[PDB]
């Protein structure tokens, strides 16, 4: 696209100093050519130009006291990127590496991923260069309060709803929430997501990701006049996602037959489908042993040190662990086995080489982690609904909506790809669907933002 | 607990002029040692010391004119005790006896009770020393208006939601509400509970306490590997609570065999199980005669002047009228008949002594009124949810919710006591459960409040 | 007045547990019959009955951490007594003795006093049971921050403006202010008085009380067809008040002949009239020794251990130190020397008895401390005006204003007593004047408050 | 200073990407060692670390429509650097080069500058990358409206008061104001300075800078036991600043003998001391000829094409035009002429090399532009005052105040430098006095900001 290309160039020049942000913009816009080309009206209202500039950026000073009475100062950021479709929403990262470029790129991606969920959620990102590593509980507490003392005025249940991320967990969330409540003098607990159950957190949080991934695979199966029952799945990891996935597959008639730790991997032909087997997974995460072999020990199964489960012949490939777990050569094995379903779960588990690769393959079904792992985001939106309704949903109610929306996600992606004649391209469809809802709202909304 | 003991000590010293508040604290905390004993972290952050002091207290002047044009002045209160788990919530009492001691004592309890419902509700209590008895409708209107003219600024749907109590009913709630919406200039109907259906009240209000009590019982049966079928019950009172209780027991297959009034008790061995019988209760209440004898003269049954039915032989005891209805005397009568189910419904229908006594009773199942009569409170939370959703639920939906919650309440109480190594002690269970949630919440929220 | 008597009665009954408040009411109202007797309209609208009840009272929890990381909890108060003539105004006291009784009693007086200044200022009083003695600077900072985190919402430049008092000085005011501006996110520096000059404090703060007292006196002279020239004065204390008083008397041509300390008194017949003499007072105060004797050892003058100077012969008596400094004993000494000018400066430097006694004294002119020491208060009002104007006045401008106002105060007091047919009674004058303005205001404002 | 050194280095590593800001910090901080050295407590509270991070930064998207209906997008900024001593205050710049670094460096300087005026004003800077070059009035109007649509929420009379700067004059100010007043629904005209008189602008705006500089010189004179009577002054430029300086100089008995333009200079040994000559300047400014020669032509005085007036023998040198007017070469000319008074008027009219140098001359008086040219800032502060007072000051009143404050700026500057043993160093004195008021306020305010 001419417009696309032009916009990218401008950004390249204007934000040469925010490299992360720059890369992200390129990558994103690069792949909307068609959609844009199909929409000349966008250009007349400088839609893309508006899109690449956050609606509002907030930076602020954060002075805080350590345990020895020593004074420190950090910087706080809150980037409210896009709010056309819902309140701003997005995590807070506390890490020494935090800067505007990082916040911008993260916040830009955020709007897209949130759009995709089908829920009314805008996109934002925030954080601080504060380094939680090595700090006492009390110190984290003090920092969190100082942080919120300024932050509070820029957010709210109908404005901006933050959540955790690198460095920000349930504990920080609780600390920020206490400070918020005190300042504002009311409850307004939906101002934050990722809360403990005692003050409004949601049921099904842990399982959310693994479960959601399975429900997505199901919609794929359905699309293809196929089914989950009887399917074999190759997983990576033994962590939370892998666990949720394993449990939900079993429950649906399918079965996971591999897992992988740093040590290599296990192969369970009977499937990781028993109560014991599935919880034992909880066991190991806990232990700390980073040893995928504990399973092989416990259960009497094949352990494959310095190995990756990608050589195994299964029906479904589902990497739930590390980044770049599937490389060019790993993918080759997968294709040699003629596997038809490649479902990304973890973030960026596939190399680009790999990705372009499997991507050529005419027989295969490739699904992007951003649509596939959206369960986590969904449950945070549910938390919001529950807080607004002033009641808690049962775990069955939560699971239900999760199933339902994940289905909408798969389907919406596919229809979009089809609309722009790409066929059944799930990777592209995800990109397109998030973008389009945003574009449509902005168009209907006129030139204000 | 030394901690507990000590904290208790301090309160006695510091609030010597607040006799009521002092007792309550005493009574409630003394009962928590084991929880406290296992939660060493609580102390480090002065948990109990903070809990005993209300977050915020408000008192204000209330001048008002009478039908003669004469001016009067009263004082209004609002104690916002704890809002860690929800917005402040608690009724308003208009009685000449009203003072801060009383407000504080009710507010303190209100929070534990509110916590136990499983809904996101805080604790508060307010009212005035105004005396509505003898006042014309218009004077009552004038008073409510003046009262709200100041109060409005301290409350709100997401802050503090009051309700009625001694002296405060629907009429008053209506007047207060009319003034609030006029001042604020919006709807915000969830600012108060106990409203008429025309401007947001819930269905099932009247049946509420009565029904939840039974649902509570039902959960007891189940625990006990038992059933409601063919059981007999001894009820005290003939009011709205007794009436709802009777209705439902009957639908459940059990039967109420006693009623009670200020003039003695009645005996009806066939059981108060017919429409006609049941509806008679409402005529009785409506007449305002306060004579339980009219049932007896109507239906031709046994009538025992000057006596409490605490001597009849039944499976289940349910005091639904007054305070310290049951005494050691009447306690003995009961045990003597070896009855195993003692279910307080009314507020404190038993003397602390009768209470111990009953508890010692190795065969008996004793249930606390604060857990048991929680249906009136649940219904007010549902009223809030419906106002938030901008729609009305059906009586069937209310009822079903009521039903699931009551069960959870019983169930939660049981595992709490269960966790403390106290067994099936529903009395301590109710305490421990309410406290624990507040503690968890305050703990996660840090030192802000 | 029967009205008065009756109202007094009710207060005693109703607030029996508020001994301090009860006295004050008693004392203040008993003194107003004639005003009340001539204002029949007051009764019809229940004027006194409303006045005795604060418009609004606030109490709140204040948790704070110490240098060790140990948590403490205190209670904060803010009584907003009367705002009919200006925003609420009154200091904050941090003392272990703090309770509602005390807050109420100070708040009640604060309003009369504030009314008498002729400036548009209401009455209020607040504080905490926190005890600053023994606390590190940082702990004090932490406490102030916590205290303001809640208070902020109840105060403001046009609502309620607090100041310092026992336990609350510049340091504290600074900490409170830093927290306030951070929370509110604006300047609004007129929210508090007694601020350092760097962020809005006034010039002439220290001299204030001392100077106004003299200006007050000057107005007495004038009334009396007299002069300050060549008069001698007996001062008590050597602090900031005594110092300002001495300075100015001296500029006015009169002379201070006594000083007093906890260790006795001094006699300096030449008069404390030189720069060196006068500045010595500041070194003395600064040393923190609390020995009036150092003046004597320095300047070589008379020194009377264990004695009050109330026995020296002078034209004018000005107690500037403590409470119930003057007694019947010392009263006699004075009268005996036939001294005609008794000017309270310090707060209640006299026993009610010594007080009557003096008043009976047909030749004497007795002046009340609340009228006389009003300069400290005037200066805080000027601080407010300067903050509102966004500029600083010169010491000359402050001083001149101070000067005109003090005169009006004396003059207004005189015509008030004058109007009641009590003659040159400046003690009743001060009462009547303060009350009258409040009454007129509340009368014009209707029954709202 | 080791602390200072340490701070400067961190900013350098940290903000490498904002060279202009990095550069200003080093320059300002490096000139403060002695105050710092004298104040070890600053370092304990991380004072300098805090000062270098603005309190709050806001960036926002600005979409706007041109006359042809084409849509444009720009970025809006507002850096609220420091508000310890007053509401944030600082101008807005509309230029294509605007970016954060730029905004930060200017807002940082602004704090020190505002501090130094003695008025209660914080420091801030804002603007947009919008290019007013070539925009119709209507487009400018539209941009201003869009800009203020988001900005309004972050400013206000007691919060942040912007003003003009490069690209923002009375036209823009008026457009922004109309939009503000419309959104907020009230007057609040003190939200912006530089307003037209019709809606709250102040008299004496144009003369302010010129007049104020003369008032400052008058203070130097008096400190040096000299007078302005009889002095000849060499001015640079013929604009507004030069014009006001000349007029005030004449009034006070001195005389300007030179004016300069890009064309060379004129010498009027008789003095530009007549209404005709003075007003002529005005006509020269308007003409658009941009030629100093016009004056020579008009009044028959000497014109020296291609030259600067720095070789003329005069008593006082006052550069009122370009930055870097005076270089090492020109400075030697002055030194060589044995001139004692060198008064910078325009911003940075002296090169660093030249400044240093002049600074080494012992017989000289060197005054920084930052203090001398403050008359402009002062009258904006006076605008705020009149707006709060709801009235307009007469030109005399304004002039009178300007006069008084200017003297205070000089004297305060002198006092500071000397308090640090620098003698009569007006250059460092300005630095120290600005910084000092801020440091003091921040220390008193605690660890909030």
């Amino acid at each position: 696209s001419k417009y696309v290309d032009r916009v990218i160039a401008e950004v390249e020049k204007k934000y040469a100093d925010e490299p992360e942000f720059v890369q992200t913009v390129e990558e994103v816009l690069s792949s909307l050519g068609p959609v844009v080309d199909a929409h000349p009206e966008y250009e007349e209202v400088a839609l893309l130009e508006r899109m690449v500039i956050p609606e509002r950026v907030i930076e602020f000073r954060v002075p805080w006291e350590d345990d020895n009475g020593k004074v420190h100062v950090n910087t706080g950021y809150r980037v409210q990127f896009n709010g056309a479709i819902g309140p701003y929403k997005g995590g807070l990262r506390f890490a020494p590496s935090v800067n505007l470029s990082i916040m911008k790129f993260l916040g830009f991606e955020q709007a897209f991923k949130d759009s995709l969920t089908t829920l009314p959620m805008g996109g934002a990102k925030g954080g601080s260069d504060f380094d939680p590593n090595g700090k006492s509980d009390r110190e984290v507490m003090r920092f969190c309060q100082a942080f919120m003392t300024e932050l509070y005025r820029h957010i709210g249940p109908d404005i901006d709803v933050p959540a955790g991320d690198l460095g920000v967990g349930a504990r920080e969330i609780g600390y920020m929430y206490g400070q918020y409540r005190k300042i504002v003098g009311g409850f307004y607990n939906g101002v934050l997501t990722g809360k403990a159950r005692s003050f409004g957190g949601s049921l099904v949080r842990p399982e959310a990701t693994g479960y959601g991934s399975v429900y997505y695979v199901e919609a794929v199966m359905k699309h293809e006049n196929d089914t989950l029952v009887g399917k074999t799945v190759a997983l990576a990891g033994f962590g939370n996602v892998a666990w949720g996935a394993a449990k939900k597959l079993a429950e649906l008639g399918a079965k996971a037959v591999t897992l992988s730790g740093p040590d290599g991997y296990i192969y369970d032909p009977e499937g990781i489908t028993t109560e014991e087997k599935i919880n034992y997974m909880l066991e190991m995460r806990a232990s700390g042993r980073n040893k995928v072999q504990d399973y092989a020990d416990k259960f009497g199964v094949q352990f494959f040190p310095g190995e990756k489960p990608w050589g195994q012949k299964v029906d479904i490939i589902m990497p739930c662990a590390t980044q770049n777990d599937v490389d060019l050569e790993q993918a080759k094995k997968i294709v040699a086995n003629n596997v038809k379903y490649y479902i990304e779960v973890a973030n960026m588990p596939t190399t680009n080489e790999a990705l372009r690769f499997l991507m050529q393959q005419p027989n295969m079904v490739v699904a992007p982690s951003k649509a596939v792992n959206a369960g986590g985001v969904l449950v945070s939106g549910f938390e919001m609904s529950q807080n607004s309704e002033r009641l808690s949903w049962t775990a069955e109610e939560v699971d239900s909506k999760l199933h339902q929306v994940m289905t909408d996600i798969h389907d919406g992606s596919a229809a979009a790809a089809e609309r722009y004649g790409l066929g059944y391209n799930l990777v592209a469809g995800a990109n397109i669907v998030g973008f389009q809802k945003i574009a449509d709202a902005m168009m209907a909304q006129g030139i204000a933002w």
